[PDB]
């Protein structure tokens, strides 16, 4: 098998124009703040499984990596709040994450605010990419905890520095909350899955640089109107879907040696990875089953939104 | 870019009257009390992204400035309650804020206060700058906590110094539910965004008193009748939304150098600061859309009500 | 300006005949009581903002001056009482006004009360004056705590000495409760503001009296039937309103110096003292409008009863 052939298979990165956008967008986010006034601020919307940490990784690989190199300076952080999150445990974990790993032992909202706000100009922060807001919002009742975002309106009033805050697009309630928290993350972004299924947009390019991509010398076996076709019916917006069924076809290709990713492991890696998929939803590589057009209508405006609808 | 032009393009401070009324009832506020009778007192309301703290940071530095950078003075403070603020937490952010860092590890209303009221002479306190009382209105229930207005209440009748108690407009509960706490604060102003929009008044003034502050030498773009209405078609009132449209428009002339702001990269910077505008809001800039009378009526007396009628 | 004169135009205490029969009560009550047979006890009502406080400090002034320059006696005492006030919490804040900082670090109602008992006659106090009972009945539930005055019932039972108990009339529901508490305070007042408005009254020997020690030195402006109405409309009962609106007209005077406070100072220091006021209530100086003798009926019988008949 071989661990560079599967390591490169997973590692196959490559970048829609939502992506470039973004990545321009925090360039830009950066760049704009000089750490004395009131930062321009940003948030990222998305949906569950598009991309949004692998974009966060990607911009870390570019942005920190030489400035890491040459010392203790991190100029950008990656925080997850945890469930139900509270003050202290985000202050906590911004502290934990930011080089110095004391004042996790006994400290409650007194003089962790002050020694953070007082280190981060030190260390030399320049971007704050917070990833995590789900939490926020309480699993079965609808209310939504505005501790977390007044303590994060509080040390952004005290120490300038721009903040990102990734969070699945239910989330926009946290902001809708306190007013003037939705008025200060004015900058905004939709991450949304792929919309057209048809071909000759940036799906049908997206597999053909991922597949220029793919370790097989033998070029491309997708972006054909046959195939893509039924790539979308499988996975119809949530890329991970896509990716993973890439990377087992992959696997299984590599597996009893072939040239090609051919029509005979697509639909042991599509049997494989159905078991997150509605019962509603049918595979179309099973059998002989003929891809429907009305199957194949694009992801919903509240793509992100279920979880919340539940309730 | 160069970092002393966007520092001058994002620090553009002109004067509205309103602000200067403020900065006078505060001069006012502050020579009147002698540090021996009762103070006079003050309430600033104002709204959601106006200028309240940009106000209190233009008193802090042409009144603090030569007093702190003699020694241990601090003439003025800056104080900002926590989410369901307590007295314990206001008494323990007035100490910390008060150079002193003691008093922060174990105290529970007892000490602190006795402490507090004994150095406030001996520093030299002359006026107090509260600026957030939105957390004493609990988010969920109708409740208003009053234990702080009562410490508040009773550190007035102990110590004597002017309080200034910055808040938004559905603050007034807070003070309308203790009879004497609305009594003792009679002096009450209002930080209200623009009214009118046509032009040949304190808007025109204000766009063409920031286009000779911008950092552009070609003469003022803006305070144009043809121009000047889209700009409040797309902030209504907070100064936040325009300073932030002006901000990145500004951004877009530097970047792929222009001579002055003109009618090209106003689009895409009013497409980029759309997120905090509601969905019934229309943006005028995105295409050929004339924008309409009706939309531009001056924004509603209960204009950050909104929070508090959401319960 | 100087601080004399302004200090003089603030400190501008003229004394009414009800402040003469409290100030009569009070010197009545410790002359009566021997710490030895039980105390005669008071109780004052008043209102919001009338002058009890005033009574209070000029009551202490009077007294407590001569004995504390001698040494550590003091006399006469002053509490006012925590939000939701508890035994313990009065009892830590009676110790604490009285010289002795220990009894505050750790005391759970075990000792403080024996130790209080016992330096009560040592230290040589005659009369107790307490503020405040509004802490005693709850902000939402119209429920009253009864531990505190069951405590006073108590050291008043163990140490016999006067206890004076001002506080807003309502808080007599805290003594309709208790029916031994009730019996103990016998001696009541009110402290009630100024009924009748036509002249030639308590108001205008008041006003006159009050002009005479206005620091202008050229005799009285006001005591005039053109202005004495209106001054009456501005404020209906508080004092506090009315003293606020004269200081604010005495400072508009001595700033861009004028001979006297005449009516064109009046309407800026009525317009800037214009926020406790409710929107039913009409500002008389504003614009040149006749004053309406219906505005001017007498204040009612439950003046300070509105917050708790709120519930
Ligand atoms: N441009 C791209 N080319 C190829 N694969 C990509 C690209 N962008 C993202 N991916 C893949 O899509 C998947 C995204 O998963 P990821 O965990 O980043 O999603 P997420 O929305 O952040 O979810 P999580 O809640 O797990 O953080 C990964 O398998 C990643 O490799
Ligand atoms: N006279 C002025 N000229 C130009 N810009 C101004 C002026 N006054 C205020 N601003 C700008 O308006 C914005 C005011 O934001 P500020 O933080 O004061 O709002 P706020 O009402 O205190 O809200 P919050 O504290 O909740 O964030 C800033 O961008 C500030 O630079
Ligand atoms: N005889 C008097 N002549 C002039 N001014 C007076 C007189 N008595 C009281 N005042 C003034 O009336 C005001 C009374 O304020 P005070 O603090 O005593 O109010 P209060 O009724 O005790 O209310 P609270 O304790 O709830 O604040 C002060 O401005 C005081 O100077």
């Amino acid at each position: 098998t071989r661990e560079a052939r599967i390591s490169r298979a997973k590692r196959a990165f490559v970048s829609t124009p939502s992506v470039r956008k973004i990545l321009s967008y925090m360039d830009r986010c950066r760049d704009l703040s000089d750490l004395e006034s009131e930062p321009t601020c940003m948030m990222v919307y998305g949906a569950s499984g598009v991309g949004k940490t692998t974009v966060i990784k990607k911009y870390l690989n570019q942005n920190r990596r030489e400035s890491e190199a040459g010392g203790d300076i991190i100029p950008v952080l990656h925080i997850e709040l945890p469930d139900n999150a509270k003050p202290v445990d985000a202050a906590r974990e911004l502290l934990v994450e930011m080089g110095d790993p004391l004042a996790l032992y006994e400290t409650d909202l007194a003089r962790l605010t002050k020694r953070l706000t007082e280190l981060i100009p030190a260390v030399g922060v320049k971007l704050i990419i917070i990833d995590e807001f789900q939490h926020l919002v309480e699993e079965r009742s609808n209310r939504v905890l505005t501790q977390v975002g007044n303590w994060l309106k509080m040390i952004l009033n005290k120490t300038k520095c721009p903040i990102v805050i990734f969070g699945m697009p239910y989330s926009k309630v946290v902001l809708q909350a306190n007013s003037q928290l939705h008025g200060r993350f004015s900058i905004q972004v939709e991450l949304r899955p792929f919309s057209y299924n048809g071909g000759r947009g940036v799906f049908k390019t997206f597999l053909e640089y991922l597949d220029k991509a793919l370790p097989f010398e033998k070029q491309a076996g997708l972006a054909n109107e046959s195939l893509q076709k039924k790539l979308y019916a499988f996975s119809q917006g949530n890329m991970r879907s896509l990716r993973n069924l890439i990377y087992q076809a992959s696997i299984e290709a590599i597996d009893n040696q072939h040239e090609t990713i051919t029509e005979e492991d697509f639909v042991f890696a599509s049997k494989l990875t159905s078991g997150d998929k509605p019962n509603s939803w049918k595979n179309p590589f099973e059998e002989g089953v003929e891809v429907t057009e009305d199957m194949l209508r694009p992801p919903p405006k509240d793509i992100g939104w279920e979880d919340y609808l539940r309730h």
